Formats: C-alpha cells, sequence, structure tokens
C-alpha cells in the first residue's frame, strides 16, 4: 500500500519549531558524541600498565584527577540531555495539535456527497484518535534517541579514523548489512501495518454502530451476532503482528550478528597488527570500544526505526483525507452580494441523478416557479421528488444538466456563506446536537441575547415544557436527543429556523409529532411572522396546506399541475386523487490480575521469559571479552596469543549465532501472547459493554464516540505497555544481575559500594514514573472529548451544511485543546529536568567507584587490573541498561488506560440480561398488566413522568394509547421491554413479574418497531432479516410483499441488494419505515409492540399498509399508539389519558359515543383542520 515519505511529516512547523528541532538536534548530536571522544582520553590511563604503573604514587592522583574529568563529563551530558529531550517534546506536541486542527477544518468543509460515498462516523473517530498518536509518537523525542544513537557511531567511527585507520575501514563496510536489514524491515512494519490499520477500522465501526442503537440492538437481540462480527473483523490483524514480531526479531539477531562478525575480524586484524607492530594498545583498545559502542547504539537505534515506520503508515492516511480538494464551490464571479434579493426560484429543465445511484434519473426536464411572497406548496407521492428540491435548492449536489435561478443569477454564481444564510432549512427529522437546549437554539444566530432566544421558543409554541423541566434552558438532550420527546424536537427544530429570521422559509416535511394544537400554535406562528417572503412547504398531510395560494404536484419527471385548491379539484388532477384517497381511508493490584487473565497460553510467556533473561545474559558478555581481550593484549604474550584470541573470535562467532536464536526466540513469543491478550480483553471488554443496561448509556461521558475512541485507544496501549515493559525490564534487570554477580567475581568490598548505590536510581526512576502519571490522566479525557467532538460533527453533516456553524465546532475544539499544551510544556520541562538528574547520578556513582578502587590499591590489595576492568564492565552495563529511563514515559502513559479497561469490567449491570438461572419459560400468554408504577427517567430523577397508575392489556386485543401532549407514548413501550425500572409497584406479563423472568426468551417473544427507524449500514436484504435470522430468501420476499415494500425495492437495480448507508440515509422515510414494518413482521413475535406508524407513509400507500396491519394483528396483541386519530380503528382499549397518572379506558366506540374527552377534542380538533 502507498507511504506518506518521511521527511512530509514536518508540514506543520514553523520558524519556533524549526528553532526548537534545530537546539533539540544539537543537543542529541553532544550527548551522542561526548562519549568516545572521552574514552579516547581515557585511554592515556588505560595504557596504566605501561603508562605510569612504575611509580605508584602518581597513579593515585592520576585516576583521582580523572574521575574529576569524569565527573565533568557527568554534568555536560546532564546539561545535553535535558536540551534535546524538552526541545524535541515540546516542537512534537506543537505539530500534533496543529495537524488535528487542520484535519478537522479540512474535514468538515467536504460536501455531503464525499460522505455519501466514502466516510464513516467510526472510520473518522478512528483516524482522530489512533493515527493522530502515532504521528505524535513519530516526530517526538525518539527522533532525538535515534539522532543521539546515530551520532554515537559516527563519533566512533571517527575516533577509529584517528587512531589506526584499518579497523575503522572494516567498521565503515560493515554498514551495508544493517542498512539493507533495516530497509526490510521498515517496509514489512509499513505493510503490516497498512493491513492491520484497515482491520482496525471496520472492527471500530462495527462496535459503534451497535453501540449508537442500542435500543433497536436490546428490542432485536443481537448481542450474539455483534460480538461475532467484532471478533471476525479482527481475525487477519493476529497474523499480521505474528509476521511483524517475526520481523523484528530477525533484524535485530542479524544486526547483532554482523557485529559480531565484525568484532572478530577487527579482533584479529588487530592481533595480527600489534604482532606487526604498526600499532600500540591504546589505539586498538580505543577503536574496539569504538565499534562495540556503535554495534550496540545501532541495535537500540532498531526500535526507533520501527516505530518512525509505523509513524510514517499513520501519516499517509492522515494527510490524504486533507490534501483532497472540496467539490465545485466556483461561486464568486459577477453576483458576489445582490441586495435585490427576493426569492423567486426558477428551475428549467433541471435533470439530477444522484452518485449512489448514477443510472436511476429522479428527474427529466423539471420546471416549477416559487413566486415571491407566495407560500407555494409542493405534494406527491411517497419518495417521488419531495426532498430532492430542498437538497438540490441547499447547494447539496448540483445539476448534471440545466440551472437555477436564484431571480437575478443562477445559483452557481453567488456566495455560499451568503446564500445559505438568506434561506433557513428545516430537517424533515430533527437531528439535535449533545448540548443544552438553549446553546442548541443559538445554533441559528449566535450573536442573539436571552429576549431574542426567549420571543423565538414562545413563537414556536415550546415556552411551556422548557421551563417546566427541573434546569430549565440548560437541560442536555444527549446523542441526536434520544432522551427527549418526538414532538419536543420537532418545536426546538422550529425555534432554531425561526431564530434565523430568513428572507425564504423551506419547510420539509415537519409539523408531523404535533398532533393539533400545537400544529394551529405553529401555523399562526408561521403565517404571522413568515408573510411577505418566499415559503416552500412539503407536508404530507393534506389539510395543513389547505389555505395555500398555489400546489405544485411534483411527480416522476417533471410538474403536473400549479392550481389552487378548487381549481384542481375541478379537473381532479392529481391533486385530488390524494384528497379522495385521504377521504376513504378515514372512512489496585490490578497489573497481577491482568497478568493472571493470561493464563492458557503459560508456555508462550515461560518460553520468551527465558529467552529474555538467555539476551539478557549476553550483555556483560561483552564486556568481559573485552576486559580479558586488553589485559592480554597488554601482556602481550608472544607465546600463544594465537591461540587465545582464535579461542576468542570461536567465542565471538557463538554468541552472535546465539544472540540470534534468543533473540527471535523472545520476540517472537512476546510478539504471539500481546496479540492473544489483547484480542481476549477487547472481546470481553466488548461482551461487558453490550451487557450494560439503557441507563448507563443516558450520560454525559458515555457516548457512543466516547466509547469508541476509548475502546480503539486502550487495548492498543494494553498492548504497547505489556509488549515493550515486560522485555525490556526482564532484560535490563537481567544483565544488571549478571554484571553485579561478575563484580562480586572479582572484587567484595569496591561491588558493595555500587551495589549501594542502587536505591538512588530506583527512587529517582520512581520520582520520574510519579510525576508524569499525574497530568497524564487528564490529558486523556480532553482527547477523548475532542474525538466525541469531531464524531458529532462528522454525524450530522446536513444540518451543519445548512447552519453554518464549522465556526462553533473550530472554537469548541480549540477550547478543549487549549490546557493540554500549557500542561505539556510543563511536562516535557519536568522529565527532561529528571532525566537530566538521573544521568547525573548515574555518572556520579562510578567516579566514586574508581575513586575508592583507586585509594584501595594506594593502601595495597585490589590493584590496579581488578578495580578498572569493573569500572569498565560497569560502564558497558549501564550504557546497555539506560534505556528504561527514556522508554518510561510512553510506556507509563497507558497506566491510567488499564484502570479504565478493569473499571469497566468491574461495574455490574443493574439488568441482568440472562441470570443463567432466571425461569426458562417460552410459553407466553400476553396479558399484560400494570399495578401502581411509579416511575421517574434517571437523566432527570424530579419530574415523575408515571403516577400511581394501573393499565391491563389482554391476550387478543389492542391499545391506541392517544397521547396529545407528550407523556407517555412511548415510555409504556420501554416498560413492556424492559429498558428502565419501576420504583415502585410492578408490571406481569404472563401474571408474573418480569424481573424475574430471563430478558432472552420475552425478547424473543416480542418485538417492536420504533417511532424513528434506523436502518443499519448494510443491504436492504440483511436489515430486513434482522430480526429471526436464518431466513431463506423467499421468506424475506414474502414479508417485504406482505408489508408493501416489493414494489419500489424491485424498482431498484440491485434488488435487495443495494447499500442504504450509516443511521438509513440514502433512502426516504417512507422506505425506510416500510423497511422497519417489514422487520418487524418478519420476525413475528407473539406481542406486537406497534407504535406511530402513519408517520411518513401518508400517500397513495396509506390504504394498503393499514389492511396489511389489521390483518396482522389478527391474532397478536399490539399497543400502537397514534396522535392521528384515523389509522386506530380498532375499538377496543384506547386509553385515552396518559398524564402521569391513567383515565378510565373503556373502547374506542364508547369514547365516540361518550361525551367531550381528551381524544373527542382531539378528533374535533383535527376535523376542524380537515
Ligand atoms: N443521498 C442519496 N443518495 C442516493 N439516493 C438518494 C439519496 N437521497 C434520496 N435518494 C433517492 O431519491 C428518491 C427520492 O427520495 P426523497 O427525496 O427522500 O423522496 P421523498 O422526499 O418524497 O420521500 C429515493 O427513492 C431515494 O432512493
Ligand atoms: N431517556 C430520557 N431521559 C430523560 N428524560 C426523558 C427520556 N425519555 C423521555 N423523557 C421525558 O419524558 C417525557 C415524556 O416523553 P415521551 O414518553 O417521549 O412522551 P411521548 O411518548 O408521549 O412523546 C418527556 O417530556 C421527556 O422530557
Ligand atoms: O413525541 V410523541 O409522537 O411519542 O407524543
Ligand atoms: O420525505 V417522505 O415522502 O419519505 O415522508
Ligand atoms: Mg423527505
Ligand atoms: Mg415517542
Amino acid at each position: 500500500e502507498q507511504s506518506l515519505p518521511f521527511f512530509k511529516l514536518f508540514s506543520f512547523a514553523d520558524k519556533f519549531d524549526y528553532l526548537l528541532m534545530f537546539v533539540g538536534s544539537l543537543g542529541a548530536i553532544v550527548h551522542g558524541s561526548s562519549m568516545p571522544v572521552f574514552f579516547l582520553l581515557f585511554g592515556q590511563m588505560v595504557n596504566g600498565f605501561g603508562k605510569n604503573q612504575m611509580d605508584l604514587h602518581q597513579m593515585v592522583h592520576e585516576v583521582s584527577r580523572y574521575s574529576l574529568y569524569f565527573v565533568y563529563l557527568g554534568l555536560v551530558v546532564c546539561f545535553s540531555s535535558y536540551a534535546e529531550i524538552a526541545c524535541w517534546m515540546y516542537s512534537g506536541e506543537r505539530q500534533v495539535a496543529a495537524l488535528r486542527k487542520k484535519y478537522l477544518e479540512a474535514v468538515l468543509k467536504q460536501d455531503v456527497g464525499f460522505f455519501d460515498t466514502d466516510a464513516r462516523t467510526g472510520d473518522i473517530v478512528f483516524s482522530v484518535s489512533t493515527d493522530t498518536l502515532l504521528v505524535q509518537d513519530a516526530i517526538s523525542e525518539k527522533v532525538g534517541n535515534f539522532i543521539h544513537y546515530l551520532s554515537t557511531f559516527l563519533a566512533g567511527l571517527v575516533v577509529g579514523f584517528v587512531s589506526a585507520w584499518k579497523l575503522a575501514l572494516l567498521s565503515v563496510a560493515v554498514i551495508p548489512g544493517i542498512a539493507f536489514a533495516g530497509g526490510l524491515y521498515a517496509y514489512t512494519l509499513t505493510g503490516i501495518t497498512s493491513k492491520s490499520r484497515e482491520s482496525y477500522a471496520n472492527a471500530g465501526v462495527i462496535a459503534e454502530q451497535a453501540i449508537a442503537q442500542v435500543r433497536t440492538v436490546y428490542s432485536y437481540v443481537g448481542e450474539s451476532k455483534a460480538l461475532n462480527a467484532y471478533s471476525d473483523a479482527i481475525q487477519y490483524t493476529l497474523k499480521l503482528g505474528y509476521k511483524a514480531g517475526m520481523a523484528k526479531g530477525l533484524g535485530l539477531g542479524c544486526t547483532y550478528g554482523i557485529a559480531c562478525m565484525s568484532w572478530a575480524l577487527v579482533f584479529w586484524y588487530a592481533g595480527v597488527f600489534i604482532r606487526n607492530g604498526q600499532t600500540d594498545g591504546g589505539k586498538a583498545f580505543t577503536a574496539i570500544f569504538s565499534a562495540i559502542v556503535g554495534g550496540m547504539s545501532l541495535g537500540q537505534s532498531f526500535s526507533n526505526l520501527g516505530a518512525f515506520s509505523k509513524g510514517k503508515a499513520a501519516g499517509y492516511k492522515l494527510m490524504e483525507i486533507i490534501n483532497q480538494r472540496p467539490t465545485i464551490i466556483q461561486d464568486p464571479l459577477d453576483g458576489k452580494c445582490l441586495d435585490q434579493v427576493h426569492g423567486n426560484i426558477e428551475f428549467k429543465d433541471v435533470t439530477f441523478s444522484y452518485p449512489s445511484r448514477p443510472d436511476v434519473m429522479i428527474f427529466r426536464n423539471f420546471n416549477i416557479f416559487f413566486p415571491s411572497g407566495k407560500t407555494v406548496a409542493v405534494v406527491g407521492g411517497s419518495g417521488s421528488g419531495k426532498s430532492t428540491v430542498v437538497s438540490l435548492i441547499e447547494r447539496f449536489y448540483d445539476p448534471n444538466s440545466g440551472q437555477i435561478l436564484l431571480d437575478g443569477v443562477e445559483i452557481k454564481t453567488l456566495q455560499l456563506k451568503f446564500l445559505r444564510e438568506q434561506i433557513g432549512l428545516v430537517n424533515q427529522e430533527p437531528a439535535l446536537f449533545a448540548t443544552t437546549i438553549l446553546e442548541n437554539i443559538l445554533y441559528g444566530k449566535p450573536d442573539a441575547t436571552m429576549v431574542e432566544v426567549e420571543a423565538a421558543a414562545s413563537a414556536a409554541n415550546a415556552h411551556s415544557f422548557i421551563t417546566l423541566l427541573p434546569k430549565g434552558y440548560d437541560t442536555q438532550v444527549g446523542e441526536r436527543g434520544v432522551q427527549l420527546s418526538g414532538g419536543q424536537k420537532q418545536r426546538i427544530a422550529i425555534a432554531r429556523a425561526m431564530l434565523k429570521d430568513p428572507k425564504i422559509l423551506l419547510l420539509d416535511e415537519a409539523t408531523s409529532a404535533l398532533d393539533a394544537s400545537s400544529e394551529s400554535i405553529v401555523q399562526e406562528a408561521l403565517d404571522r411572522v413568515m408573510v411577505g417572503r418566499t415559503t416552500v412547504v412539503v407536508a404530507h398531510r393534506l389539510c395543513t396546506i389547505r389555505n395555500v395560494d398555489s400546489i405544485a404536484v411534483i411527480q416522476q419527471g417533471q410538474v403536473v399541475e400549479t392550481g389552487t385548491h378548487e381549481e384542481l379539484i375541478a379537473k381532479s388532477g392529481a391533486y385530488a386523487s390524494l384528497i379522495r384517497f385521504q377521504e376513504m381511508v378515514g372512512t489496585e493490584n490490578y497489573f497481577y490480575r491482568l497478568l493472571k487473565l493470561n493464563s492458557p497460553e503459560w508456555p508462550y510467556s515461560i518460553m520468551g521469559a527465558v529467552g529474555s533473561i538467555l539476551s539478557g545474559f549476553i550483555g556483560p558478555t561483552f564486556a568481559i571479552v573485552m576486559s580479558n581481550m586488553i589485559e592480554v593484549f597488554y601482556y602481550t604474550d608472544y607465546d600463544s596469543m594465537e591461540r587465545k584470541t582464535k579461542e576468542y573470535v570461536f567465542i565471538y562467532i557463538g554468541a552472535g549465532l546465539y544472540a540470534v536464536g534468543a533473540y527471535l526466540i523472545q520476540h517472537y513469543f512476546f510478539s504471539i501472547m500481546g496479540e492473544n491478550l489483547t484480542t481476549r480483553v477487547r472481546r470481553m471488554m466488548l461482551s461487558a459493554i453490550l451487557r450494560n443496561e439503557v441507563g448507563w448509556f443516558d450520560e454525559d461521558e458515555h457516548n457512543s464516540s466516547l466509547i469508541a475512541a476509548r475502546l480503539a485507544t486502550d487495548a492498543a496501549d494494553v498492548k504497547s505497555a505489556i509488549a515493550e515493559r515486560i522485555s525490556v525490564i526482564l532484560q535490563n534487570m537481567t544483565s544488571l544481575l549478571t554484571s553485579f554477580i561478575v563484580a562480586f567475581i572479582v572484587e567484595w568490598r569496591v561491588s558493595l559500594l555500587i551495589l549501594g548505590t542502587f536505591p538512588l536510581l530506583v527512587l529517582a526512576n520512581f520520582a520520574q514514573q510519579l510525576s508524569l502519571k499525574g497530568f497524564a490522566g487528564d490529558t486523556a479525557k480532553a482527547h477523548a472529548k475532542t474525538s466525541m467532538i469531531a464524531g458529532e460533527g462528522v454525524s450530522n453533516i446536513r444540518t451543519v451544511a445548512a447552519f453554518n456553524a464549522q465556526s462553533k465546532i473550530l472554537s469548541l475544539f480549540c477550547h478543549e485543546l487549549r490546557v493540554p499544551q500549557k500542561r505539556s510544556l510543563y511536562r516535557s520541562q519536568t522529565s527532561g529536568f529528571l532525566f537530566g538528574l538521573s544521568q547525573l547520578a548515574l555518572y556520579g556513582s562510578e567516579a566514586l567507584i574508581l575513586w575508592y578502587g583507586a585509594h584501595l590499591v594506594s593502601k595495597g590489595v585490589s590493584t590496579f587490573s581488578k578495580v578498572i576492568k569493573v569500572f569498565v564492565v560497569l560502564v558497558i552495563t549501564a550504557n546497555s541498561v539506560a534505556e528504561t529511563v527514556s522508554l518510561a514515559p510512553e510506556i507509563i502513559r497507558g497506566g491510567e488506560a488499564v484502570g479504565s479497561v478493569f473499571s469497566v469490567l468491574d461495574r455490574q449491570t443493574r439488568i441482568d440480561p440472562d441470570d443463567a438461572d432466571a425461569d426458562p419459560v417460552e410459553t407466553i400468554r400476553g396479558d399484560i398488566e400494570f399495578r401502581h408504577v411509579d416511575f421517574a427517567y434517571p437523566s432527570r430523577p424530579d419530574v415523575m413522568v408515571f403516577r400511581d397508575f394501573n393499565l391491563r392489556i389482554r391476550a387478543g386485543h389492542s391499545q391506541a394509547l392517544v397521547g396529545a401532549s407528550g407523556s407517555g407514548k412511548s415510555s409504556v413501550i420501554a416498560m413492556i421491554e424492559r429498558f428502565y425500572d419501576p420504583l415502585a409497584g410492578k408490571v406481569m406479563i404472563d401474571g408474573k413479574d418480569i424481573r424475574r423472568l430471563n430478558l432472552k426468551s420475552l425478547r424473543l417473544k416480542i418485538g417492536l418497531v420504533q417511532q424513528e427507524p434506523a436502518l443499519f449500514a448494510a443491504t436492504i436484504f440483511d436489515n430486513i432479516a434482522y430480526g429471526k435470522d436464518g431466513a431463506t430468501e423467499s421468506e424475506v420476499i414474502d414479508a417485504a410483499r406482505a408489508a408493501n415494500a416489493h414494489g419500489f425495492i424491485s424498482g431498484l437495480p440491485e434488488g435487495y441488494k443495494t447499500p442504504v448507508g450509516e443511521r438509513g440515509v440514502q433512502l426516504s422515510g417512507g422506505q425506510k419505515q416500510r423497511i422497519a414494518i417489514a422487520r418487524a413482521v418478519l420476525k413475528n413475535p407473539t406481542v406486537l409492540l406497534l407504535d406511530e406508524a402513519t408517520s411518513a407513509l401518508d400517500a397513495e400507500s396509506e390504504c394498503v399498509l393499514q389492511e396489511a396491519l389489521e390483518r396482522l394483528m389478527r391474532g397478536r396483541t399490539t399497543v400502537v399508539v397514534a396522535h392521528r386519530l384515523s389509522t386506530i380503528r380498532g375499538v377496543d382499549c384506547i386509553g385515552v389519558i396518559q398524564d402521569g397518572r391513567i383515565v378510565e379506558q373503556g373502547s374506542h366506540s364508547e369514547l365516540v359515543s361518550r361525551p367531550e374527552g381528551a381524544y373527542s377534542r382531539l378528533l374535533q380538533l383535527q376535523t376542524h383542520r380537515i
């Protein structure tokens, strides 16, 4: 797959960032290059066997001075390490923030066309969360460490050039093997990272889709299906990670083996050179040490190379989206700002085909007139051309032919910000963001004070219900207003449209939930403030548009007639056809628990720990062999030094092969155990989340995008923390223990002193680990909040485009992201200071060791040879282990991630889905009853939506539940399919409490349809076959025929295979509701918890659907709710009043014959509207 070049990642750095990166590079270079020249100086005393050992008095003074020089080097390294760590971390944090802001701005600028063809909310959330973290890790202090290692290697090579050239020619000719291995490693890791990212992106979308529509998932029991799909979506990542781990082990082993063969050859040539006499001791010592340190540094920098590979792999995907230029805008040509705006929309021979289905022609030579100040109404069939006109007007899609005129010029030539402001669009189904009511209203005009908002709310008949809420204007509505009533949602959208005060009003299929009285109030408000402005009304019910001057019906291709009410009746046209159709229808200690959780694959962990320890041995063995080599060199051994050198080069060859084997084994087995653990924890976390009740979802921090981001982020660190920390910790402790034992072997008093210094280093590391942890937790929540904001913005692009609100989203993003920069500055400064202090403490320890050894030499025993061998071994081992401190921060940032993982698993649901023993009874009766049920929603537990009321539905009957003011129409449905718990009383379905019956059987025996159906992002056939899984295509076809859906479905090109899209877009409300009814009838439950169904079906299909529903409910119990008072002819148990309490139900015919009542007044008002 394609990958962005590494240098292209630095595309968001200003002058200040360039200076910081330059300072960091200089500091890293100095830190790397300090050591080789320092040991070049150190060689003068390393030659002590022939330099000044004759006079014992001068040895102690000389080595004390050299200890002071080593302390000076410690100060120099401490100062240098501070600069390169702090400057690089600050530069990385600044760049990623600008990248995130630019990416959000670029993705929020794309039109609706880009989102429907290849874009998903889950994909966007995952790209925001994970990829930006990888890019931040790519350009962080990892580059500093890589530059430090490279500078050390080059400095060692230059030092080798100075003393004796041939040795350094070998050390420079061995480069191509390491280069080729690194190239293969980078290429393979980039490929594997691309594949794994693709695999993970699909998994994240599936989980979030199931989480968002939790009510539909619970109603049509499908947690097993979602879990199986999620597990299958991450099947390939196991093999890809296995290959990546095998590649990592092979590269490091090959590098170390090449280094070992180079060391053996360089030792043999150095020996023969000393035999020649051209070289003398110290030069060979310096060259050998330089070569060893260079090979070690390359082996260390291999991991940073891999990190860079992954970073560039993610950076390609991030950069590809932002660089995508938007669709056509082309608006400023002549009419930049016309002051003669009056409406007068002209449509001339305009054709249109949607990008998803370009073959189907929606419009063919479409002509229509929208004169100024005239309330033009649009009516037609269920899905012909109604909402497409609004989409064309609101610059969503251009027409492939023809043009449309805003009374002075084609709309293609305008100003986009100017155009969208003059027209106020009302969505067919409003999409309220997750923000308080007042700010939702302020979406329209952000510069409106309280008085204007109050006036707008009062105009739209929304003051009453808003002021009755506990908080008032600050109550949250949650995701898409799921926790707010359907009727109250429409009032908020109307108020938001009114506050904008546009010159052209586009009333789409709104004003549907308002039963009779709110309808009259909003119509009075509309034709009292919108008089004198261009008006376009798209209404299904014919009574609302009775007082319309010109009713232009829209059918296939073009319009038919543009007459008034009475004029179209005379010819009977096609408008009067709808009228006569309507008339006849009416008649702590959790890390150990996490390791315990990985019990089944214990052999892999054991063998990996064996490999880690075994590679831990080889660290100090190099120093031991080098010390013995220099000892025999200074003896000059002109008897059997040939034998000594050949035996030791054989040792080197064996050690190289040994290291290859050990590294391969260790890395492969840790890779496999880490991937198994990550997959298992992901599966269990998703199962635990799906186990929770709906109330846990109805909160502020429990959002679909938030949960998806948390799942995507946490497990990843859970891998990276477990895989990396375990390897380095075991290796470093094993190497340190081996070096300490070796120090014990040659000396005892000196080594006790060095083991007396470990508390200082461990306390410094503990301080490091403590300091960074506290502020790391705060930033995680902020990043999750930003991801949630981005996902919420992307999910409602239709509302964002209509009401220009990109500035608000950017402002919220910046406000959320402001704090982490300020915290990161101090975090970087503290980390750099602590790293410098740790390095200074580490170096100061060795100087004291050398001084103590010198003092012992002055006193007698433990002479020159023993102390300096200890010094060299400690130097090598400390240099080898001086990587855990650098690796500590990025590992320790996942500590709070693990705590979040266990917090989700720990929580026990209040609603146990099965309980595994709770009366598995399948013989359902259907005689539901309520007894003194008192309920209050957990979100606002101060409203008491239900009073002491009781209602009974005998099996074989039906409910009407007229709900004029939203009190309990949809709340009773939540009781039967229990989502919450009644505070008092009890509810029974089969004569027994449903709290003790297992939910799986009950939810299998019962089925419902939502008031606002939300189709899954799949084909029509998959959506229909969601209920009663394992259904042949014949059954699906029969269900679609019975639901009056085979008509339009067969009209579609790809039969029952056309993709729908997220939330159920790229279709019509009528078609979506038909598909939902088809799924519900396919499930075929004993009790059909029906609800408001004749919402978007007010067309020529109304008679067919109602008859089919009546036939379906012949042997079923239904609770259908309907404020339309037209499709409730089933005269059983209407249930007139549900305002908190209940009122005597009787029957529909009874209350028709009974005197004035809530149903009677509703019918009177509807007939008056008629
Ligand atoms: N975003 C879209 N992508 C592809 N096809 C669409 C899209 N929106 C609407 N359509 C198609 O256009 C037709 C009419 O849709 P719509 O305007 O919603 O009808 P109505 O508004 O009368 O219900 C539908 O059959 C649907 O298949
Ligand atoms: N999930 C929820 N969280 C908080 N309040 C809710 C929730 N669902 C409904 N309500 C409140 O209960 C009242 C009645 O809602 P609802 O049952 O939808 O009425 P209807 O079904 O008659 O439209 C509303 O005013 C709403 O504020
Ligand atoms: O907002 V409702 O149509 O459930 O009364
Ligand atoms: O816009 V609709 O004709 O699916 O109510
Ligand atoms: Mg529509
Ligand atoms: Mg409702």
